[PDB]
């Protein structure tokens, strides 16, 4: 019934004085990582919530960490992508179509499976980070490249946190 | 691979409280949970693209609201796990048990947005009391407690939209 | 029933050393400060409580800093009453009558009125407090000039930002 | 030399609650502060004496743990002397109004105090809610709600110790 | 039903390298004196919920700088005890058994009483921590004798402040 | 009297950068510094005299974007010195090196001393990407990575701006 | 690009009931002092970025404390004149032509030298601040009177401080 | 070994002000720093040695009394020396420069303690106010303001000494 | 004007379970201590106030940094000294007297001077802080012992802190 | 004492999609800064040690300034490290063989000579950031080369300090 | 250049201990200090490499012991110099100093890693009781107290190790 004053998919000018030809591809992008950031904060929470067994309270404790950084990854690219003139995902149906890896099912999952999902997950991002900070680089838009940059530096250190988690290590002796 | 518990399905509480309570108040809690997400997300969203004449109250008014939402979804997902059940978690799920209608794509303006959210906040308040009633009804205390407690921030953020779209302003 | 250890309107000696001749105009003064500003927190939180419209938020706010400072007054005020040997009102009927402006009727008024009414308090507590500052001063009572022309620094900024409000200019375009 | 109230005795309260809503009350609550007192008792222990592949842990836990517990203890002890009754104190009169059995002396492992910490919960669970209910039906609306508040926590408590005790683990 | 992996009353070796014949003694006095302050604890506590009278406030409040600060002792003993080799008291009648003072009975006391019995209890503990701190200094346990003096400084100051309370002076004229 | 460094006189830097790279360097920094520095006086002036129906949120608005704009003339000044140069302080060559037309004497109206900031922003904007991309080429690494992040600041002040002056209110 | 709302150097009525005949000569004083302060900003910022040798580190900091207390009653200032009906002075030529002492020439002298300057500026508004104080006193402007008492007190302190500073001693064979 | 500047030596200030009125200003702001180091000592020794019934609040009380008088010392002391004097510094000398009657050695009883407290503030709050007077009609404004700042302080702590040795008491 | 409750040099019992045989050398002990760090407290304090020159920032902000680490030496022992039974002392005439080191005189000295005068200071209360914490020690008063060598490695760091500003080298060409 | 898990100059993948081709120049650079970074602490925690003189107050303190500065760039580098699938090197032989400048000799030397040897090897290092970020950028690991830029800045900024410490001015006459 | 003082040279200290005392007590002091700073070495290595199922905790352990172990440092460092002495800092002169054997370079597994860790703050508490008997018994009253303290921190950090390495776990 009521229609928005900026469409979906729809570019407006910015402020910040960038042609649309380089707003446009760098929004496209940015809401695939909007959207994927969202997703994995999701599942970042419900594996706070639901993950038990004998390595409980530090996975609990780690699963809040994560989620908590990822939130402001959320909210540092949505507040940009509006800023450079797009307009940000924000219902289900096109969040799921953004998403750039595939979240977990519903249902709850044993730990090592939580962490194995959460880790390709968060490779996915590293290579859409990389593929959309080069293209900001290239086409001139530094600020973002620099946003992704420090996005991507505690992205990878999350990583491979996730992976020192699945290490074949053990004080089970 | 499967979960070793499936959406829908009800594990024993520690808690010692039967599955004939557990169930329905799960199932009203992952609800609850939905509408929140969606709300947390929809604020979010108005956060992100408000604009005009009350650009930077409104900027940071959805922004403490999404926060205080944030933290009644952490309250939920954490309970209702304990209570035995599994939380809703992704986009498709939480879209099935959302009690409101989220907004569509796209940036509307700021009273539409306010009225979006005040909507949702019913809605939900609707879905608190009733929840929290069967929870006392049915013995779980310390549910029907967190859910008044929800409920007092929940109901106090509706009348903070309400006067927000009230017809008065300092233009004379 | 019971009788009072100092009856209101009464003078008692004061540590301080200051005469009677000048504690007791002093006294009398700083009673109508405290009723008013007694008054002007009543109203200004009524004021945070009833505010709405399109200036909601701000109002709402600035309405809390402006009770909370004011609260300050009152307390600095009615605990050096005390120490200069006078008895602070308390009571609805003595605080009404010793209050310096008129202050709104009950019921909820708009936000222009709020801040109108607001105005016209502060500045009659600014007439007062000017009033009565020389009088400290003139009878030799300098930490009472002191504390005077302190809330008064704080009361005047106060009514000229009610002033900023309510003067014509906006955003509205 | 005799107190001027002796334990098991009721004094008035200023609070306007008669005799027989605060003696029962005040019963209860010494049961419970008792319990609480034990388990405060019982989770320093485990914070002293835990060992093993998930020391660190479980140190950290069940100092949270018991520091949680200290503040339902003076929470107890305060209200029950307010209500106009004697809150227990010596080991000996601790000992005869634990609402569970403390575990006996001797270190033991991580698993058998996790379940000793569950077990302890559950009991309390138990009375918690009953004094609740009793209190809510007798008129005495900010016991209820006190208990109903320490209730969430306990809850929370006894749920995560079940996640730990849980048959899952990172071990390939 | 269930046996313990370290039986009270025995001990274990200890990783900081002191033999058996000094870690046995030792750990023997640090559980009295865990017993004692945990006695104590309580008791201080049970005074700041029953306390009375027209010294209400400050009793009210200085009871709890007690038990918070005798909190303290109880943690550090109870820790280190383990660390020593040694199993701390945890249950009701072995802690009863090793106190080194007479608790109050159950029951509310008067406010000089509770004092005079805190007062009582704390001259007890002072003397076995003078006696325990020469035998870990005798024994070459440098550390726990360390540990008892720190603990020892601020019993003793406890004490005199129950002294200074009880003592014959007041503002009542 | 004579200054140990005249005012455009270039100095060697201890961080190991040849003349022909720091010169056109401190050249440039010195114009945003001038900028940064006017659009701190002129932000702070806004601060002061704004008025009208949006007074307290814009009064606050423009306090937060002085103080960061005062954050960046510290980075700038310090580096410059840093980097064997001479910063700009005095009011004539501030007002020769400024990269925008400053407001002139006088209140002007909110929307007027938004546009005027958001053009300063806007003009800013230009020469910081101008001089972090020649930074880059002439590999001052960290000066580029500096530039960057204050890019990435003042873009967010400059959208800001765009939203407080844009066609929407609550006032219907 | 419209007029402005309020002309530089036009009065405008104050909502705290002072009078034209008292409010601008008080504007026109505290406009000097605010374009001195805004100079004297300028200068200790550039000390602190500039100075170098022996002293360095104190030198460095103690420039600082003195910009960050300096922008304090610039702030103070700017927005009392804005209160009291004026229109304060924010342009480069207008703050260099009420400036009441002559700011450090361009480029980097020496710390002594620097110190000098300083300490010259702070004399100058000294004089001013004094002159204007007792202006306000004298129109009945009891509340500027108080603020630029309390500026002064803070600026003679400054002022002193640099005093020590030039000081014939150091710890120097 | 000589002085740099010897005690009751007057130098030039910075500040502008001439040693005709430097001087008187000084010799008093020397007796007020005399006085309230004295104080400092006093109250500082009535919070070491009070007892009885209300040690604990006098305990506090002194400690907030002392604390804020060594505030009171560090202000005087240092602008003092600002104002070109030299401050007082030996037991001998702040002997005779204290206005009022010390407290001779040994403990006695907080009536008796507050008592002289009391007194002390008195003598003192005669010698802020000559001394403000004279200030301010010698045209240092700043001192005047300082020492209306600490007489209000000062006030403040008398008129709390007299209510502490009110005759009344809860003990009926 | 009353009598003491307890006069200056007699020794009331202490709470804490030592005879009047070891708490008596003690406090007189003590009580010099108390005094010395009285004096020096005074001293700093006075540096403070009155250093100037090349090195004035450094040299002011460490003499402020020295007299309140002195005064909470001076407030644990006047509280520990009352509280083994003793009379801590505050009249000017026996502050003079029980001072283990020759004051500053009168006037402002040179920066060398003063740091010279607080380092002899130090020095005397450091060997007076060795002999009393000997003594302690030897009396079986393990607490003040304890006290005694906390107090004294402050003393000792303040000590060689002041050594290394006096010290033959410097950042001049 | 069993073999390590992994080798000291060996290759494990790294989680974060980066080849052995990319990561192992990077980790082998990655690791002369660290061991280089690991000297610079020392030497400046060394310096905070020994440092005296005239400017000994500022010189203590801008040491420990240094060395917490440069134990963050230590601890990001190692754990970067470690997550690019590389092993961060710790003991003595392999840090003093792979350190990038010549550290200074055992023995307290003056103040002038401590910030010289510092200014070398904040340079020495300066160098290595440089080429080492350069060829993360070219080989396409963009979060190594935004953290090599971060610190940097911290690195270039403690550089001029030490330069402006040891520049020919000062206070004295 | 030469060394205002030379390593292993002895100058006098301001606190008034003769050489004979100071110089045995800073060779024992250099070699703590040389002991604590490799231990603070293998400390962080331990934090960086660390992996597996007790990854997180392990990781936190690592990184609280290294802080408390560089507190150490500064603490020797510092009194060493104060009491004339000169405290290593060098490579070469670190590794001779050292009184346990420090970890070769490579990753090892986190039982491994905490055995070494135990094994050095086993050497280094045989090392400070030695060290802390003789500055008694020389009369440095300040050292010994100094070492004590240290102990104490250095046998609750090897007992914390202790437990992890114990044969316990919740891995049923
Ligand atoms: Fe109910
Ligand atoms: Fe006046
Ligand atoms: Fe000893
Ligand atoms: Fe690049
Ligand atoms: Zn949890
Ligand atoms: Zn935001
Ligand atoms: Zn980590
Ligand atoms: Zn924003
Ligand atoms: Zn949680
Ligand atoms: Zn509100
Ligand atoms: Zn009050
Ligand atoms: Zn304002
Ligand atoms: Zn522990
Ligand atoms: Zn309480
Ligand atoms: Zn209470
Ligand atoms: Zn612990
Ligand atoms: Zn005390
Ligand atoms: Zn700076
Ligand atoms: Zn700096
Ligand atoms: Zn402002
Ligand atoms: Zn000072
Ligand atoms: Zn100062
Ligand atoms: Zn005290
Ligand atoms: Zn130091
Ligand atoms: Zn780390
Ligand atoms: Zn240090």
């Amino acid at each position: 019934s009521a229609l928005p004053r900026q469409a979906f998919g729809e570019m407006a000018d910015t402020v910040i004085l960038l042609e649309k030809a380089t707003t446009t591809p760098i929004c496209e992008g940015m809401n695939r990582l909007l959207a994927s950031f969202q997703a994995l904060y999701l599942q970042y929470q419900k594996h706070h919530f639901v993950v038990e067994g004998a390595e409980f309270y530090p996975l609990h404790q780690f699963f809040q960490d994560c989620y908590e950084q990822v939130q402001d990854h959320v909210h540092a690219l949505g507040e940009r992508l509006n800023g450079l003139g797009g307009v940000p995902v924000a219902g289900f149906q096109q969040l799921a179509a953004l998403c750039c890896f595939t979240p977990e099912p519903e249902g709850a999952f044993n730990c090592r499976q939580m962490l194995s999902n959460d880790l390709q997950a968060e490779q996915a991002i590293i290579g859409v980070l990389r593929q959309q900070a080069t293209q900001a680089e290239s086409l001139g838009d530094r600020a973002t490249a620099y946003l992704y940059d420090q996005i991507l530096l505690k992205t990878e250190e999350r990583a491979y946190h996730i992976g020192h988690f699945l290490a074949n290590d053990s004080l089970k002796v």
